[PDB]
């Protein structure tokens, strides 16, 4: 029996949660600007409420009550979040942890405990207005998370139904396909259509008329080319999502997001799930935040059966935060694991009491402070500490420094001192830090 | 239907976030401001790692792999952090939800001082950080007592160690928000030193204590580590925070919306967006209702049911003067700005 976090799971460090910390904030100082509320819900569901999903799932024992199992996503305690209070309506994030008992990756990518960031809008409005201000958040966290230049690939999921009905496929044959054709952006049409056509039999004929489509991609000059094409412009479902998206581009340009977002007929995921628009958010490469509008699925725990429209994002806060912890071993860098601003110090060689009395002023005036835990304390040691926590001030206690009723602040980076007065000191420290 | 969340789990609706997020607040800036840091372990610990009452705990199947366990606690698996790590030396706060099968899910708020340090300066500061929470919670009076295992029991030492304690209290301020008594016991066999617990003046408020026998455990060479800690029960104080905000008067928001952008007349959906955008690249909380023609009654009505403050306003006779139209929902008073200086306006008067 080994010391060790259980198969696929991890302790986040110190450092790590330094890092992991301020994704979040970023994350969620745009949801709050957009007026979110926020729900929370148990990590375990009733072993059944979860009946219909791949059963990757942890199951917990009987050990007495009922048969439970750990929430393998969180949209299904929102669903039954919005049955259990019986809402038709709803703006919420929920950023919590989801278990599934997949194989853990050694390369790395995939873990078995792993946050889930999500986004949503339920409920009947006009058309695509909370579709579209869904796209602007992604590009607000995004872009504020200073992690590089990103691009947004749009699809809605009827424009694929209808151009697989219309270039040919056959609907047990469909979701192969597009699992086949959806790997466009990390491979190449000749493989993709090479795969394909040796694993699914489709006429070479079927493969390349898909091919004169999805190969194709760029803004909304497209979603008007594809209503002049003339096959597509007489089916219904096709007619539609193309409607919906040259509106959906109109109020992006309102956003000023029009130019930041790409329409990609090679997008297609979420297909058991995902009703209308779909979204993808990837660097510049990888997936970096999905989401899109699904409205048969919430309202799948109402009794009588209702509809609830809703659309929203997730966010791979798992990927993001890599690429952050990584772009701060980029400057070989000390994460700032401590928000501590002051060490309280002292030279001399029985002054341990008359520190005890300053530190808690300090904390007592809202000032982070810190002292070292020992009765003479040299100060050569006490200086490294700040050195390696990053603590930028030292306050020194001395005899002859006390007995005029001041201080000396000695800067750690510039080696500086300056005596200050009790009276001052505070205020010194408010202004040397932020 | 019978949908039913687990037995003895709730679920978190909006207006309780609220209060989470100002008791938490209160909590960590506290925490922070005694410069600590901060961890995170998995939920789930392996079932052997969970062991010396205690067939309380949420097991899993057998998954076809090892058998694993929720943790019950948030030192336990502090101590197998720090066996893991190797380390002697860390400050920490942990903030994270337990599985007592017993509510049974509920939240834990540990902060652990751990090392070989001079006498009772950690000891003394968990409590300081104690009485420097229950304050700025603000949820009326409370008192602390204080005592020592090895007393209960060589009981010279705790009475020494005790009697070293009080100074730093005093020095703090903290001397007098205590006191000591001897029947408070409980917990006491993974305690080797101070046993606190806090009680509020009108529960199980905050404890801890120290422990020097909780880390040497999973420490194969049996090298234990001293530490000193606590935790605040933080599940009660959710409630009477609510309950006083409650006999407060006063609206417990849920969003933090501060302006809605509204207009009375037709066609004018295009020109609101653009706005909103305007408020949203300035990091203003706005919003805008997803309809295409909204009635003023109703957006108006919107606000003062989520505690909007603000209601920016287009017509287009404001749309043309380069003027908008900004109204107090609850004043009802109006001035019209111009685009310019509707940013900056905003952000004086919240």
């Amino acid at each position: 029996f080994v010391l060790k976090t259980p198969k696929g799971t991890r302790d986040y460090s110190p450092r790590q949660m330094a890092v992991r910390e301020k994704v979040f904030d970023v994350i969620i100082r745009c949801f709050k600007r957009h007026g979110a509320e926020v729900i929370d819900t148990p990590v375990f569901e009733l072993k059944e409420t979860l009946m219909g999903k791949s059963k990757l799932i942890y199951d917990l024992k009987d050990q007495g009550g009922e048969l439970l199992s750990l929430r393998y996503d969180l949209t299904v305690p929102f669903a039954r979040y919005l049955a259990m209070n019986k809402l038709t309506n709803i703006k919420r994030y929920h950023i919590a942890k989801v278990y599934r008992r997949d194989n853990p990756a050694m390369t790395r990518g995939r873990y078995r405990e792993f946050y889930q960031c999500d986004f949503d809008i339920a409920g009947n409005f006009d058309p695509m207005i909370p579709d579209a201000e869904c796209l602007k958040i992604m590009c607000e966290i995004l872009s504020s998370l200073q992690i590089g230049d990103f691009l947004v690939k749009v699809n809605d999921r009827r424009i694929l139904d209808g151009m697989f009905a219309i270039c040919g496929v056959s609907d047990s044959k469909f979701r192969t396909i597009c699992s086949s054709v959806d790997k466009l952006d990390k491979v190449s049409w000749e493989e993709v259509k090479n795969e394909m056509v040796g694993e699914k039999g489709l006429a070479p004929e079927v493969a390349d008329r898909i091919g004169d489509y999805v190969q194709q991609h760029g803004g909304v000059s497209l979603v008007e080319q594809l209503l002049q094409d003339p096959k597509l412009s007489q089916n219904k479902q096709a007619l539609e999502g193309l409607g919906d998206l040259k509106l959906l581009f109109e109020y992006l340009t309102l956003f000023g997001i029009d130019d930041k977002i790409s329409f990609d007929l090679s997008l297609a995921r979420g297909l058991d799930y995902y009703t209308g628009v779909i979204y993808e958010a990837v660097l510049l490469v990888g997936s970096v935040a999905a989401g899109g509008r699904y409205d048969g699925l919430v309202g799948m725990f109402d009794p009588k059966g209702r509809k609830v429209p809703c659309v929203g994002l997730s966010i791979g806060v798992e990927r993001i935060f890599s690429i952050v912890e990584q772009r701060l071993e980029a400057l070989e860098e000390k994460i700032r694991t401590t928000e501590t601003q002051v060490l309280v110090a002292s030279a001399q060689k029985k002054l341990l009491e008359e520190r005890l009395k300053l530190v808690s002023e300090l904390w007592d005036a809202g000032i982070k402070a810190e002292l070292l835990y020992k009765k003479n304390p040299k100060l050569l040691n006490q200086l490294q500490y700040c050195e390696e926590a990053g603590i930028p001030l030292v306050a020194i206690i001395g005899e002859q420094e006390l007995k005029d009723g001041v201080i000396k602040l000695r800067s750690v980076t510039s080696r500086e001192e300056v005596d200050v007065r009790r009276e001052d000191l505070v205020e010194e420290i408010k202004r040397r830090t932020g």
